[PDB]
């Protein structure tokens, strides 16, 4: 907006010479008058104005950072992003010279960790034209309404060696392989809570007799894709166990139906033993709080009534639930306005005992579960509200002797 | 449209010294008068204005998405579209750097399914010049009348392997 201010001053002087002649008849009289007036005037003025163009009311500057969660670096990283405000796309900007990242290694950012974000400032090819919004959009921003950024695509290069020893990254466009890699692969994403790792594992085409891609199981694919270490039955990431029983597995509709379909014809039914297929979308969520009664435990408090003197556990030992087990979860240790899921394994050889599952949250919800003869997973969700609210309490009451192992709390999507 | 508002204030002071001389003959009489006036004035003003150019009254932003219903992907998808309003073509825009889709597999869209549409915002080669409409067209839009989009053609590339193992999609024009 153009703001202006003016200040004025004026002086003036007016001289008047008036001559008048009057005659009265009634007797007759004659009147003559001569006048002279001098007027001096002073004055000052103040003006303030402001003007605005309603088509280009404001310019927006987005501070952004690029992330790489894949297996290969990208050179000359050139994202394209949408700027969205209240259900309309204000602009779509492809990064130009000022916003291009030269190098972006896996598990790194551009700019790097200790530096401040970039300025996505311009919309034109020469980095000379600012990003405009109109008056209606500006008014919306002068309210709760916030601009969201979405990345629609990223251009970048890979390195090869030429006839000499030199590395070239100039005509080697990653977008020449994105479609192809996505068509022959299964997607696997590992979410450790803080970091994310995305992978593509090649899988055989179902009907093609000339497709000689080796077949591997989901467990084998996970081990390959994240360089996990296998301690017998245990599969370990950097430090986190990523076994089937120690994590939460999320699939889309298509993948879930395939796994379920293929599980019945399999002995010792485990998801990690299902053959990986093209188009699968496995997502592995590491639980926020997980306890397997062994060595690994990271719950904020300690579960009451723990009996470790057993050998009928999922891995080594289990908590013999004969009575009631309770834990206290302070709301400070848990993320507010998040939807969680409580999970665990229950086994009832007697097939008579019943479990009362009570969850204390923003709303009090309690459900009853009857464990089966063998270990089975149960999932119960709850919501949270406010950082400083009532602490979370979980109680488990069993009718008789119950074996429990691998109890976990995993955060799902937002509310 | 350019909207402006102004606010003003004024003070002033005028001093007048008037001397007049009058004579009456009928008997004779003489009159002399001396006057002095001081005037103080205050005032304020408010102004609002708005101006419009009738050739470039408004700019239009079309949110669009590309679709592929064929058997092959297209690389560097560059559509050309008509913007039509009430039986006249306001503009014909070829996608530039901001609007080009790198990858468009069959049975997919760009941007992809969960993302919001693109902004077809500019008309020039450098993505710096907005798409104008005139006053008559703007008046039409301030009614039931809607702009329709038609795609007249799409440029894009296909992939081949070069003498090395690399995939190239640079001079391989689908057109």
């Amino acid at each position: 907006e153009h703001a202006s201010s003016d200040q004025g001053k004026t002086v003036s002087r007016a001289t008047t010479n008036s001559k008048t002649d009057a005659n009265t008849v009634g007797s007759y009289s004659h009147t003559t008058d001569n006048s002279t007036a001098v007027q001096d005037s002073n004055g000052e003025s103040w003006n303030t104005g402001l003007s605005i163009n309603k088509g280009e009311s404001a310019y927006i500057n987005a501070n952004v950072r690029y992330y790489n969660t894949g297996t290969a670096p990208m050179y000359k990283v050139t994202p394209t992003t949408n700027l969205v405000l209240d259900g309309e796309t204000l602009a779509t900007i492809k990064a130009q010279d000022n916003q291009i990242g030269n190098n972006l290694s896996p598990n790194e950012t551009y700019p790097k960790k200790g530096l401040s974000p970039l300025a996505l400032n311009t919309m034109d090819q020469s980095n000379a034209r600012l990003i405009p919004i109109n008056y209606d959009q500006l008014k919306k921003l002068d309210s709760g309404k916030q601009i969201k950024l979405e990345t629609t695509q990223v251009s970048g290069n890979y390195g090869t060696k030429n006839s000499q020893g030199q590395i070239i990254t100039e005509g080697n466009s990653w977008s020449n392989y994105i479609s192809q890699i996505d068509s022959v692969s299964a997607s696997i994403i590992l979410d450790t809570g803080s970091q994310t790792f995305e992978r593509r594992v090649a899988a055989k085409e179902q009907g093609n007799p000339e497709d000689k891609t080796p077949e591997i199981t989901i467990g084998e694919a996970i081990k390959k894709a994240f360089s996990a270490t296998k301690n017998g039955e245990l599969l370990y990431f950097n430090g986190i166990p990523i076994d089937e029983s120690c994590v939460e597995l999320i699939f889309d509709d298509n993948t879930s139906e395939i796994i379920k379909e293929q599980l019945k014809y399999l002995d010792d039914k485990k998801i990690y033993n299902v053959k990986l297929e093209r188009g699968m979308n496995i997502l592995i969520k590491v639980p926020s709080y997980f306890t397997n009664f062994d060595e690994y435990n990271n719950f904020p408090a300690s579960w009451s009534n723990i009996d470790t003197k057993n050998q009928d556990g999922l891995q080594s030992v289990a908590n013999k639930l004969s009575g009631e087990t309770k834990i206290i979860i302070p709301m400070s240790k848990l993320k507010p306005y998040k939807r969680y899921v409580f999970s665990g394994y229950s086994k009832d050889p007697s097939t008579s005992n019943s479990i009362t599952v009570n969850i204390k949250s923003k709303e009090q919800k309690t459900d009853y579960l009857v464990p089966e003869k063998d270990y089975t997973k149960f999932s119960y969700e709850f919501e949270t509200t406010g950082k400083d609210s009532s602490d979370i309490e979980i109680t488990l009451t069993s009718s008789g002797v119950i074996f429990l192992d691998n109890l976990s709390i995993t955060e799902l999507n937002s509310t």
